[PDB]
């Protein structure tokens, strides 16, 4: 589809068994989602943008559908307030940006 | 153009009249800018991002030409990790996600 950037690019994403609403962001280099308790090892890592850094969980191929687009990576939980879609996982969904 | 996104989408923008580099951010409600000094008034304002709240200065109606696309509109300058273009001029310009 096409997504239009008056609102928030806001996506419902499937992960570990779990529907969320997710932000398809262009600005984040990884994938980053609010606190939830996933199976298996992890690595820690801390990532940062405006406002500081914050300590997150790395996993790796992590399976997520995106609108019905299969795509698996690597993704961080921590204490974002929003559910961060980045560009390590929307390469595999074929998305562009377009102007 | 249509821009895939597997390096950041960085592109060279114009404001004030000096060139810079900046990050189309889909993700980012507002564009936000490293320190710089612009011409015209400025209001004391706070956003929050990943890692807290930060202190910017709002400069409203600024002319900005990312890739040849002028854009009016609000611009934030403060201590953020990278020069991020926000939907706020994103939408002047006509860009759209699309997968
Ligand atoms: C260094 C580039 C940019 C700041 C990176 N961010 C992605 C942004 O899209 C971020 C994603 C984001 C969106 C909402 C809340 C927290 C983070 N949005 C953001 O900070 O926008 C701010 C400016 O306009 C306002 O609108 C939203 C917050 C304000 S981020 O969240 O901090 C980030 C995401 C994944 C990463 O993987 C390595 C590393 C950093």
């Amino acid at each position: 589809p096409q997504i239009t950037l008056w609102k928030r690019p806001l996506v419902t994403i499937k992960i570990g068994g779990q529907l969320k609403e997710a932000l398809l962001d262009t600005g984040a280099d990884d994938t980053v989602l609010e606190e939830m308790n996933l199976p298996g090892r992890w690595k820690p890592k801390m990532i940062g943008g405006i406002g500081g850094f914050i300590k997150v969980r790395q996993y790796d191929q992590i399976l997520i559908e995106i609108c019905g687009h299969k795509a698996i990576g690597t993704v961080l939980v921590g204490p974002t307030p929003v559910n961060i879609i980045g560009r390590n996982l929307l390469t595999q969904i074929g998305c562009t940006l377009n102007f």
